[PDB]
């Protein structure tokens, strides 16, 4: 028992992370078979990141421009392409501990595992989720770009996300391994807004199957309600739309313990109208939204 | 900016993670040079829980009879011996995967990350604090017993923690690398009971740093305190009573946001007598206390 904001191991990750220099500008890549991926704000500079004509900045750089350090050793770049906002930097030497790995493009409201680096080097391993408004509510700084969030399934590493900016709001903005930003957002420093950021519905639900799962019940009522009556309530308090197919990937939590999910709809209703009363659930006095019904289901049942 | 629960990156801990079989019971070890640490409760089966003698049970086992497996292969165990609550079994190769490491005793109020594991395999990692009553709200299930809590300085991992029990209120038991049950707890299938858990004070101060830095300043005040005045306040909250000790660790908080610690004291006691009037700090709606002011300072200076 007990439910905790876990993220994957982070090891295969690790073996990936170098650290990518150009010029005077040092961030985090990503080396995975004879690439290195990293965001391709490594060729500006300060004067260049208001406007950037990115086309025309690299046009300035050849492969041995880009310095790409494994650790201690360097590796020899033999070909550089810009895909979308990331650099592409063929390398001679194959990483030896590459995963087993796939490049996917996470949809909002999905959940993955960050490691945040520093000049190539890990300092900490964190689960997030994609907001629906597709920024992240990460923990960045200065020199944390190539950054990346994955998600693991037994031995393959799915990677989703590189850390690019933080928005001047304090959230994060990035990409998808294939360079193509969640979001609206461009890899340039002018103000960019967020949207309005909604409650991820379907993950507040498997947090209070998980809660239940886990002795936590006082906020079970005896009312039910219906999928147009529950989203009428959802769109007042910014909560996502609940749809069948959220109701259909609830199903095995359904399950477990009994509770219909429009039932649990109707328990998550009242605690949006009447709040917490200064109870907890989980330990958090809030309703928690980063956890998807797969992330429930993995944790409550110990999947490695 | 952003301030999340980070844990330590595993990869140097899922090196060392194996599984040890005994009898019918299998649980996680943890093979560092060419011994594996293990919970002694492996040699143990359900009818041996309600009062077992270690001792008298450990005789009727020989070298053979511990299978570990590392990964798909087998170690061969040369030796085993107790100490204290953990099984020492010499195995015949070192872990070529053995990082620079020590064991150390933490004190309740420190922070450590746990790699729980099922059947010797990593599942997921997650940052705990030792409670001042020493249990740890962790998120272990029926097999997680032999998986670690951590700290990593640069190269060098500090194993603190061992998994043993889950307590019937949910709440978990365990040891350090020398077998030492953190706690009254004993490795029995007995009700036992977890003191009064009190709030990490220190930790509190060092999150309300935290959140300062990262723009989440409404909870400042026109106020101050004295530490006598203060600790009648977390005597009645049941607040871990200040010292000048904590005060010293919060110095370089203290110095960079330029509030003077018992400052941010009388922001806590409005906090505690006023409560958050519906406001969150750091996407939470109560006080954190499982950061440290190291923590604070680590990720908000981004230490690798
Ligand atoms: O180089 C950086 N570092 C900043 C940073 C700070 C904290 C967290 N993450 C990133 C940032 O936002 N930029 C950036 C500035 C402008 C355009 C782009 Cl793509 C990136
Ligand atoms: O073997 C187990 N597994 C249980 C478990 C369940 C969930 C989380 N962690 C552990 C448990 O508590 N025991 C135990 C039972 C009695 C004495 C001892 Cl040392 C240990």
């Amino acid at each position: 028992s007990g439910f905790r904001k876990m993220a994957f191991p982070s090891g295969k990750v690790e073996g990936c992370m170098v650290q990518v220099t150009c010029g005077t500008t040092t961030l985090n890549g990503l080396w995975l078979d004879d690439v290195v991926y990293c965001p391709r704000h490594v060729i500006c500079t300060s004067e260049d990141m208001l406007n950037p004509n990115y086309e025309d900045l690299l046009i300035r750089k050849s492969n041995h421009n880009f310095l790409v350090q494994a650790g201690n050793v360097q590796l020899r770049v033999i070909g550089h392409s810009m895909q979308n906002c990331v650099l592409k930097l063929k390398v001679d030497t194959a990483n030896p501990k590459t995963p087993k790995y796939k490049f996917v493009r996470i949809q909002p409201g999905q959940t993955f595992s960050v490691l945040a680096c520093y000049n190539g080097s890990p300092s900490g391993v964190y689960q997030c989720a994609m907001r629906p408004n597709f920024t992240i509510k990460g923990s960045f700084l200065n020199g944390s770009c190539g950054s990346v969030g994955f998600n693991i399934d037994y031995d393959c590493v799915s990677f989703c996300y590189m850390h690019h900016m933080e928005l001047p709001t304090g959230v994060h903005a990035g990409t998808d391994l294939e360079g193509n930003f969640y979001g609206p957002f461009v890899d340039r420093q002018t103000a960019q807004a967020a949207g309005t950021d909604t409650t991820i519905t379907v993950n507040v639900l498997a947090w209070l199957y998980a809660a239940v799962i886990n002795g936590d019940r006082w906020f079970l009522n005896r009312f039910t309600t219906t999928l147009n009556d529950f989203n009428l309530v959802a769109m007042k308090y910014n909560y996502e739309p609940l749809t069948q197919d959220h109701v259909d990937i609830l199903g095995p939590l359904s399950a477990q313990t009994g509770i219909a999910v429009l039932d649990m709809c109707a328990s998550l209703k009242e605690l949006l109208q009447n709040g917490m009363n200064g109870r907890t659930i989980l330990g958090s006095a809030l309703l928690e939204d980063e956890f998807t019904p797969f992330d429930v289901v993995r944790q409550c049942s110990g999947v490695t």
